[PDB]
């Protein structure tokens, strides 16, 4: 044996939720033609991001609550776009059953099987916060250590975020997980809005509170922080279990963060489930077609690898990319919209490997390697499926000895499918197990995922 992967599915970790992408900033958009998409490949781009069968079966879907008051450039517009004058005045809701395309799109998604749907606000409305502004960070006015003299905002912020999670259940798409905040961290020029640790807790309270009088079961998430660290760094102020004998953290059900600043290589210090919420490349390069060159931030390995880290070293249970697909030439999305063209990168076949055959309700389980140049993951499905992913970063073909150890059903067949400089998701020939172990060759440079048969 010239590798050994030993899978032992009697050692689990953490559940998976499961894969996908945003549409945000009015890149929902693109996918329905804004840009000269023809139906046929509106209909196409759809599959591939959200069949199992056709395509990646993306599992998650994050949307924006809007803050703006317009839709001009890119903004996300906002289901209460003017103040009611104070906090305690009636407040003006309007929903145009359209939310920046996000809701349509949530309709062919769902459609299609997709289970979750997360909805992020970047900002509160401007006349809510400290500098009257969507824009430029700001807070939430009467959050601790930020009165404004409009008063107190907390409960108006609650409501609004309550009234957007109604509007989408009453038109047939509930929200599964809403957030509040998008990285607190970041002063820019759009949507953005502040919070620390103990700022960001004292609104998780208000929020769950809220949902429970209402009677809405949805999953609260925090703090969509602009780096892994920047969000190990807020949650001791969720874990302060303040005068009710409550945490921020017992209202939570997901802690969220971003890979921008710092990438998810370590588990977060929470004791709930973790997501990697956002994540691409921002270089303004254009690597659609590479899998493997030099290590490019761009590149389908530099993703592949980006996946099976976070989920065995930072033990994260969901990956979500930035842009699914957006007309344009960078790597900012997975798939490249070129006007009426349809150009999917390897980062997105690299999400696709995953997203296909590890289902939602997965379990992790110990895959070990005795060999640095193949890394490897190994996920259980509810349905008894395991998917074993494996990076060969080998400049030749590996011959990989596959143990599956002690199992329930013995094992019979299993099938291979790779991405490569050469495959986007290409299934090989099934392999016959004999006693829980199998042989097969990898090439240089891929990713295969391993997939068992019943
Ligand atoms: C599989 O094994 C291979 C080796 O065989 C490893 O490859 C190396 O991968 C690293 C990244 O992990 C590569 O380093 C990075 O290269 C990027 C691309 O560089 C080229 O293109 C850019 C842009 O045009 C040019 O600027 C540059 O001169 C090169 O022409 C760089 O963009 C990266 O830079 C960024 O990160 C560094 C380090 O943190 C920062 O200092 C930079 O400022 C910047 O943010 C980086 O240098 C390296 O080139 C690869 N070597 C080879 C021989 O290919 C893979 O890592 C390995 N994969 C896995 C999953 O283990
Ligand atoms: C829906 O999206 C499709 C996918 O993008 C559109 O089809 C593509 O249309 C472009 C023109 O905009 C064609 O581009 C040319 O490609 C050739 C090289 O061709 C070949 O190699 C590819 C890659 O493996 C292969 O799939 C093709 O069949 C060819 O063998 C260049 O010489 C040209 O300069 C230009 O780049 C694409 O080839 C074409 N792709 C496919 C798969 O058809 C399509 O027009 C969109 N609309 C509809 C209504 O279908
Ligand atoms: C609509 O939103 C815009 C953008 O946030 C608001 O404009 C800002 O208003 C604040 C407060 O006066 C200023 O600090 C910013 O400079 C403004 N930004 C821009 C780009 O103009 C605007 O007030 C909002 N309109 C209403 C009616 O609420
Ligand atoms: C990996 O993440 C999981 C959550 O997905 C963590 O699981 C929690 O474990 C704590 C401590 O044993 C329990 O109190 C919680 O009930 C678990 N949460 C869930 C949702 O199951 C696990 O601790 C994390 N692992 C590491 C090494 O940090
Ligand atoms: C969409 O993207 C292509 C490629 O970047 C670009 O050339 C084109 O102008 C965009 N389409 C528009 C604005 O119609």
């Amino acid at each position: 044996v010239e590798f050994q992967i030993n899978v032992d599915l009697q050692a689990r970790y953490q559940s998976v939720d499961g894969f996908g992408c945003s549409q945000a900033f009015q890149r929902a958009e693109d996918i329905f033609g804004k840009y000269g998409l023809s139906p046929k490949n509106q209909s196409y781009v759809l599959d591939l991001m959200y069949s199992e069968e056709r395509g990646a079966g993306f599992t998650i879907l994050r949307n924006g609550i809007g803050s703006s008051n317009s839709s001009t450039s890119n903004l996300m517009n906002s289901i209460e776009p003017f103040s009611p004058g104070s906090p305690s005045s009636t407040p003006n809701y309007t929903w145009d059953h359209y939310n920046s395309g996000q809701f349509p799109l949530s309709q062919q998604a769902r459609a299609r099987g997709l289970p979750y749907i997360y909805a992020d606000a970047w900002s509160a409305p401007g006349y809510m916060k400290t500098n009257q502004d969507e824009n430029w960070s700001g807070f939430l006015c009467g959050i601790e250590g930020e009165t404004c003299p409009s008063g107190d905002w907390r409960q108006a912020y609650a409501d609004y975020l309550v009234q957007y999670v109604k509007f989408y259940a009453e038109s047939g798409v509930p929200v599964t997980h809403l957030g509040f905040l998008n990285e607190p961290q970041e002063v820019v020029s759009y949507a953005s809005m502040g919070s620390n640790g103990t700022q960001a807790a004292e609104f998780v309270k208000i929020l769950g509170q809220t949902l429970e009088r209402e009677g809405i079961d949805i999953e609260l998430t925090c703090c969509d922080g602009v780096g892994w660290s920047e969000q190990e760094a807020m949650i001791p102020g969720l874990q302060v279990v303040g005068p009710d004998g409550k945490s921020a953290e017992d209202y939570l059900s997901v802690v969220t963060g971003h890979g921008y600043s710092s990438a998810p290589t370590f588990p977060l210090s929470t004791k709930r489930r973790t997501w990697l919420t956002e994540w691409t490349d921002l270089s303004g390069a254009f690597t659609p077609y590479t899998f493997f060159a030099d290590g490019g931030a761009g590149e389908g390995m530099t993703w592949a690898n980006h996946i099976q880290t976070a989920f065995v070293n930072a033990n994260v249970s969901a990956f979500i990319y930035w842009i699914g697909a957006e007309n344009s030439t960078t790597n900012s999305g997975m798939i490249n919209l070129i006007n009426d063209e349809v150009i999917p990168s390897k980062r997105f076949w690299s999400m696709a490997s995953f997203s296909k055959f590890v289902r939602p309700n997965a379990q992790r389980v110990k895959a070990t390697s005795s060999d640095a140049s193949v890394t490897v993951s190994a996920f259980e499905n509810t349905n008894g499926v395991v998917a074993i992913q494996v990076i060969n970063n080998g400049t030749s073909a590996a011959s990989l000895t596959i143990d599956l150890g002690k199992t329930h059903k013995e094992v019979k067949k299993v099938v291979p499918w790779v991405t490569s400089n050469d495959y986007d998701l290409e299934e090989m020939s099934e392999i016959d197990v004999k006693h829980n172990s199998f042989l097969a060759s990898v090439p240089a440079r891929s990713l295969t995922s391993f997939v068992t048969e019943c």
